[PDB]
């Protein structure tokens, strides 16, 4: 099956919005929740950025489950940045799409986007669901 | 009674084509209908010709909808507003599932761009975004 991609950074109000959004797209089309988290993996990654990426996952998958889709974890540690990890994961699975959240940011004379959602946007070769 | 899909369509292109066909299977997996929506100022400076060919494009991209089994309606926007704020706020107002929009992905120059349009509505939409290249 080709699976649905969501992308978590950090438990968040957000990140739940993001999951539920994911796991009512894999229910309607049938197909797992993959959900990802990038780290580097070198001695910049210490303990607690591991420790806080397994129970982000765990957290994470708990939800999909709760809203009726099957749903996987998926820690990558694989010398990349996170967006080109995202990006290069969805490609290896065959993902129907890549679900990620979004900062709602309102305009100070200029209106930006993070580099990271900026780059998975931009550099999927696959649908992106942006949440807020 | 139903919160519908709404497609934002620049014009008659294979993107767009790609854009409608995504938004016809959410709505047909849902089973609500699509808004296919088209923003123009709509002063002195947005010509006749502009007004058809937008038209026009609503037109075909429902004929599009409709093909791939899906219910569709044309809602031409002009609002004196800039396209991505008119699209966000029509998708608020109709309490929209999403918006599926297209990105131009590269440039002329290979650089990765989204669009003028599809970066604002990206950023400023509340409801959820969905990019198809
Ligand atoms: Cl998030
Ligand atoms: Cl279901
Ligand atoms: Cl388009
Ligand atoms: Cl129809
Ligand atoms: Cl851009
Ligand atoms: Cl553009």
């Amino acid at each position: 099956y080709m699976p649905i991609v969501v992308a978590v950074d950090k438990k968040s109000d957000r990140a739940e919005r993001v999951l539920r959004f994911a796991a009512e797209e894999a229910r309607l089309r049938g197909v797992p929740v993959y959900v990802v988290h990038s780290l580097p993996g070198g001695g910049r990654t210490k303990d607690e950025d591991i420790i806080e990426a397994k129970e982000t996952l765990s957290w994470a998958v708990s939800i999909i489950r709760k809203e009726g889709a099957e749903g996987e974890e998926h820690l990558l540690v694989r010398g990349k940045e996170p967006p080109d990890d995202i990006v290069d994961f969805a490609d290896e699975v065959d993902a129907i799409a890549i679900v990620i959240g979004i900062r709602k940011r309102s305009p100070t004379g200029k209106l930006i986007f993070g580099s990271v959602a900026r780059d998975v946007i931009l550099k999927a070769n696959k649908p992106v669901i942006c949440i807020k």
